[PDB]
Parts: C-alpha cells; sequence; structure tokens
C-alpha cells in the first residue's frame, strides 16, 4: 500500500540521521569508508565481509533495510570486524577496539532513546507480510 511505501520511507530518513551522527564523530573517522586493499592487502583475506558507514549510507538508499534490527546487524558487523582484525594487547589494537565497541553502544543508545517501539513492529509486520 502507500502507506506501507510512507513507512519504509520514514525508516531511511531515521537511519540516514543516524548514520550520519555516527559519521562526523572523531572518534569513529576509522569506520567511515572502506580498508584501502592497497595499505592492506591482507584485510580481505581475514575479514570475509567487510562493512563501512559509507557503506551503510549506500545501502539505506538502496532500500536493503525494512527494520532497525536489519541497519544493526550491519553496525554490529563493523564493531566484530574490527575486533577480529585488531585482537592484540598493543595499545593500537586496544584502541580500535575501545572506539569500536564505543561506534556500536552509541548507535543503540540513539536507538533505544528515538526509535519508537510500535513504528518497529510495524516496520516487523509488514517484511514478514512480502
Amino acid at each position: 500500500s502507500m502507506q506501507e511505501e510512507d513507512t519504509f520511507r520514514e525508516l531511511r530518513i531515521f537511519l540516514r540521521n543516524v548514520t550520519h551522527r555516527l559519521a562526523i564523530d572523531k572518534r569513529f573517522r576509522v569506520f567511515t569508508k572502506p580498508v584501502d586493499p592497497d595499505e592492506v592487502p591482507d584485510y580481505r583475506t581475514v575479514i570475509k565481509e567487510p562493512m563501512d558507514l559509507s557503506s551503510v549510507i549506500s545501502k539505506i538508499d538502496l532500500h536493503k533495510y525494512l527494520t532497525v534490527k536489519d541497519y544493526l546487524r550491519d553496525i554490529d558487523l563493523i564493531c566484530s570486524n574490527a575486533l577480529e582484525y585488531n585482537p592484540d594487547r598493543d595499545p593500537g589494537d586496544r584502541l580500535i577496539r575501545h572506539r569500536a565497541c564505543a561506534l556500536r553502544d552509541t548507535a543503540y543508545a540513539i536507538i533505544k532513546e528515538e526509535l519508537d517501539e510500535d513504528f518497529e513492529q510495524l516496520c516487523e509486520e509488514i517484511q514478514e507480510s512480502r
């Protein structure tokens, strides 16, 4: 229905706003663009599904997310990829891990405060019906 297409348009507006707020935070700069194969040729042999905030923006516009739960699976993948690739005790790996945990926690905290649970349940029931 037109009403259902209005529901998914409001979902995409909400997701672009949360993603912009994460992308401008200086702590999260390393997560804003794909890893450069030149600088790190090893990356794509270890990490089987790379993800970053520029790719998330592109996915919103391609209509890849029909629920906030779908979107949070890609925020979780940005965080788990950084924990997996940088697991060591040295300061450079510990700083990336603390920033990845802060990106995940910040996205979930903005969603807990600003997403209406009945709006999410509506998106879930339209997705199920298709």
